């Protein structure tokens, strides 16, 4: 019997407490995760019924004159005859197999799967108890977020779910402005029809709509028991309002829960949230951007396999297996996870587009998997590379992501050539001591003709690809290689951010010189060997961020300098 007025597990295992002093003291992000790399997002439900691509139409269609109500009301019906809710009749799924559905995730490569255990729009696709409007009574009549545990489990791969019902306290609002099956408040399904949260983006402000009230932070403790209670989820991802403020007491107390029972579970788990709280407490889902440097925390980032949706859409256009790895491998390189997205038919068939793609990624990570799982950042993630134009700029072989596993470097070419590539975060002033054993294409029976040079690691390609989409060479060294420096500006002054990885089987000694308007920092670092680790240096007294001399200097030899 569970309890949503305690954070003790089921078994009285109360290490944490529903604050964040209390979770960071006890909790580490698990190994298993930062191993792992590649998950499935599952996006189904109900909004597959219309077929429309978006997750939204259970908003929209309730506010008067927006294209998707100008559908439904054509298409369905009018508001008050045909609401949201009379799709779920409709919502069959007459051709879902969770056995298949796992197949095609195994198939992959990827470790972990998340359906969506409820969206928005209400609807739980889990056996809730409080729900009443869920799959096993409704709809599919059966235990979709169930089915697919068991078919994880005999998969053999890690078992993770996400919620967006905190946004179902506001989704509805439109619904009441314009005669409309919401106005009956008696319909649990529309949820608290609160006005939508103000706040631009990604911010714990909300401005004069709290976008949650007493009740949905009560059913919201009662959603997650219960996934967490019936499911034991490893993953558990939720969508941006949970970190709106009047929303963190309440999701510190889930927190609290969930991380408890998974010590009695002797399973390590994470949760994903898109901001508001700290990258040690829980596992950052965010956007890319546009910064080549490897992120110091784990962090995870989401995209479809379709370029119009994430649900089911009649007219999908899928993007190429070549565009998603060559992503998932910049992601990897940054020390990221992909959670690609699929989006099946209302019927609960994957398409064979979303089928072949995903197949082809698989393909390519029987080759190339090494280079991806269990590995970490190298010192540098990446080399190479508003238009009014059409640039048609595409990656190059010259375009290279890094990786490191078992102290070998991953050097990733994004695209074929028949020439060579220069490695040239391997050149001399990076290296102390380099000396490269042995270079190999995974996947070849070449053998890859190289030569370290002064300019860097110049590798030719062989005669054969083993893979279309990216091609790995894996690069057994010993020596000490250093990263070119990072600048940011921190008041009078600036930090300097370096990696270094020891690629010796001895401890290496490394001194690191930051010389900023001759203002000289230096550290003396001892790195462990065949290890890596991120060394921070501020100078002081920098009168002007954009207009200091830096000169870095590793062993003496002058690695970076902003003359221009
Ligand atoms: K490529």
């Amino acid at each position: 019997a569970p309890n949503v007025d305690s954070t003790v597990s089921l078994k009285g295992t109360d290490v944490f407490k529903a604050d964040s002093a209390s979770i960071a003291q006890n909790y580490t992000i698990p190994e298993w995760f930062k191993d792992a790399k590649f998950g499935i997002f599952i996006h189904w439900g109900v909004y597959s019924v219309p077929a429309y691509g978006s997750e939204w139409y259970s908003r929209w269609m309730y506010k008067e004159g927006h294209p998707i109500n100008k559908y439904h009301v054509q298409t369905y019906g009018p508001l008050t005859k045909f609401g949201y809710k009379d799709f779920i009749p409709m919502f069959k799924a007459e051709n879902f197999n969770a056995d298949e559905w796992l197949a095609v995730v195994k198939s992959s490569g990827a470790q972990y799967i998340v359906p969506v255990a409820e969206h928005h729009d209400g609807f739980a696709m889990y056996s809730s108890t409080f729900n009443k409007w869920n799959a096993v009574d409704m709809g599919p009549k059966r235990d979709i977020i169930g089915e697919l545990k068991e078919a994880t489990k005999k998969a053999g791969l890690r078992f993770g779910l996400s919620s967006h019902r905190c946004e179902n306290a506001w989704f509805y609002e439109y619904g009441m402005e314009t005669p409309s099956d919401v106005q009956d408040t008696t319909i649990t399904l529309y949820g608290e029809r609160l006005h939508e949260p103000e706040g631009q983006g990604m911010t714990p402000y909300c401005g004069k709509y709290e976008g949650s009230n007493e009740r949905s932070r009560r059913q919201f403790l009662m959603h997650t028991y219960e996934l967490i209670d019936k499911y034991q989820p490893e993953l558990i991802w939720f969508d941006w309002t949970v970190g709106k403020y009047p929303f963190q007491p309440t999701f510190y107390k889930f927190m609290a829960y969930y991380y408890n029972s998974a010590l009695d579970w002797n399973k390590e788990v994470v949760v994903n949230t898109k901001f508001g709280y700290g990258d040690n407490i829980q596992v950052f889902d965010i956007e890319r951007g546009k910064s080549d440097r490897i992120r110091e925390y784990p962090w995870q980032t989401d995209t479809s396999v379709g370029k119009k949706s994430w649900s089911y859409c009649v007219g999908e256009e899928n993007k190429s297996p070549d565009h998603i790895i060559d992503d998932f491998v910049d992601i990897v390189s940054k020390n990221g996870n992909l959670l690609l997205n699929i989006g099946p038919k209302a019927d609960g068939t994957i398409t064979d587009e979303q089928k072949n793609v995903l197949a082809e990624i698989g393909k390519w990570l029987k080759t190339n998997g090494e280079a991806i799982y269990g590995s970490r950042p190298w010192v540098i993630a990446s080399e190479g590379h508003y238009m009014t134009d059409n640039t048609k700029t595409e990656y190059t072989a010259d375009d290279i992501r890094f990786t490191t596993c078992d102290n070998n470097l991953y050097a990733v070419s994004l695209a074929w050539t028949d020439g060579s590539v220069t490695i040239k975060s391997l050149a001399t002033k990076y290296c102390r001591n380099v000396e490269i054993e042995s270079v190999e294409m995974l996947g070849s029976s070449e053998k890859i003709d190289y030569k370290m040079t002064d300019e860097g690691l110049v590798v030719n390609f062989p005669k054969n690809k083993p893979t279309e989409y990216a091609h790995v060479f894996k690069i057994k060294l010993k020596g000490v290689v250093v990263s070119k420096p990072l600048y940011d500006k921190v008041d009078n002054g600036c930090l300097i951010t370096v990696r270094v990885a020891n690629h010796n089987a001895e401890d290496a000694n490394v001194t690191l010189k930051s010389v900023v308007d001759g203002n000289e920092v230096s550290t003396q670092v001892a790195v462990k060997a065949k290890s890596e680790q991120w060394v921070k240096m501020q100078n002081k007294d920098v009168k002007s961020f954009d207009d200091m001399s830096c000169k870095f200097y590793f062993n003496d030899n002058l690695t970076y300098e902003n003359e221009f």
